[PDB]
């Protein structure tokens, strides 16, 4: 029903945003401009996603042609797993807001709770393909996030794909000066994270559900792996409510008090996925969408298995 969410450092963010991981650099321009003129206000970007200084052209127009003003705005970005040392986080925070062609960001989030080795590639790795850990600790990553908020830069900060005990060893950090404002994990009826979700809930953290059309444009998808577009089940409750699946797969999540940032480059798309405050789905229909939960995991990687902090060995 509301369109936003109040977070724990007493800002509201939009309960709908635009996801940005894969958007083209020369389609995702036009795809944030036309998110921003249909409605959207929250835009879900990360360095490593390499279009922050497209999408930034985009939201630099709209701001430009007051189309809307900054204040309305909700733009999310992402510490990078090789920007873990506290020496780095300032200058990585730097050149995402000189790339987006902001002063500050609304949200800034530990994008995965594993460090690695700084240097140009993303993905360091060893001759056997295993990636390269930082020794730099979540909590000593934590302190330098905190200071961010203190120097200006971000309203709030964050974490993503942290696990039960990842997020609870935040809470629990000697001298903690901000507590997490947002967990951003993956979340659909194939991975419905009930346990992971009523912890962050029960501490006063948002979540935000990525992924949650099952990202059918994922660089490693295999024909046989589950649809949830194309699941039958899901299509009969979104045709009872004479929407789209997408539709529901987007309504679902904000109806359990989620964030939820689906992503596409498709104008068309980006305007159906937005028309989702005029429904609702009911409890059957959640609870019926729940029981489709089957621990279905597409954001993971083989080669960060090992990693002290991987954080899906654990149940949550
Ligand atoms: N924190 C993290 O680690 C993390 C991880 C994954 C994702 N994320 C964030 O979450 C966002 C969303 O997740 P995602 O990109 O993985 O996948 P997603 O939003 O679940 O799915 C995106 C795919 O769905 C298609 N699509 C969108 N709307 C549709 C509609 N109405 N009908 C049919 N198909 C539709 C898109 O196609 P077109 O674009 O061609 O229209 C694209 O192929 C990401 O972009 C990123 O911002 C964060
Ligand atoms: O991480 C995201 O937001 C989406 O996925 C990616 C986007 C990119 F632009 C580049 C890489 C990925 C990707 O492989 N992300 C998956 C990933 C990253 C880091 C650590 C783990 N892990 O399992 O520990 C997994």
């Amino acid at each position: 029903m509301a369109s936003r969410i109040l977070l724990n450092n007493g800002a509201k963010m939009p309960i709908l945003g635009l996801g940005t991981w894969k958007s083209p650099p020369g389609q995702v321009t036009e795809a944030v401009k036309v998110a921003i003129d249909v409605g959207y206000r929250h835009i879900d970007c990360a360095h490593v996603y390499q279009n922050e200084n497209e999408v930034g052209v985009a939201i630099q127009e709209k701001l430009r042609e007051q189309v809307v003003k900054r204040e309305e705005l909700f733009i999310v970005s992402k510490l990078w797993c090789t920007y873990h040392e506290k020496g780095l986080v300032k200058g990585a925070c730097q050149k995402t807001l000189s790339d987006l062609k902001l002063d500050y960001l609304d949200l800034y989030l530990i994008h995965w709770p594993t460090g690695f080795k700084p240097g140009k590639e993303f993905f360091p790795l060893d001759e056997s393909g295993n990636v390269v850990p930082s020794d730099t600790n979540i909590l000593d990553t934590w302190a330098a996030m905190e200071e961010l908020v203190d120097e200006g830069l971000v309203k709030a900060i964050g974490i993503s794909n942290f696990n039960h005990l990842q997020v609870e060893m935040i809470l629990n950090k000697p001298g903690l000066k901000y507590k997490p404002a947002v967990n951003q994990i993956e979340c659909h009826p194939y991975l419905t994270q009930e346990k992971l979700i009523q912890y962050c809930q029960s501490k006063g953290i948002v979540v935000t559900a990525y992924s949650p059309l099952g990202s059918p444009d994922r660089p490693w998808a295999k024909p046989e792996d589950p649809s949830l577009l194309e699941d039958p089940r899901i299509k009969a409750i979104a045709a009872k409510h004479n929407k789209t699946t997408a539709q529901v797969l987007i309504r679902f999540p904000m109806q359990r008090n989620l964030v939820v940032i689906p992503k596409s480059v498709t104008p068309e798309r980006i305007a159906e996925n937005f028309k989702v405050f005029d429904f609702e789905l009911s409890s059957q229909d959640m609870t019926t969408l729940l029981s489709y939960n089957r621990n279905w995991r597409v954001c993971a990687l083989l080669s960060c298995t090992s990693h002290k902090d991987y954080p899906f060995h654990e149940e949550f």
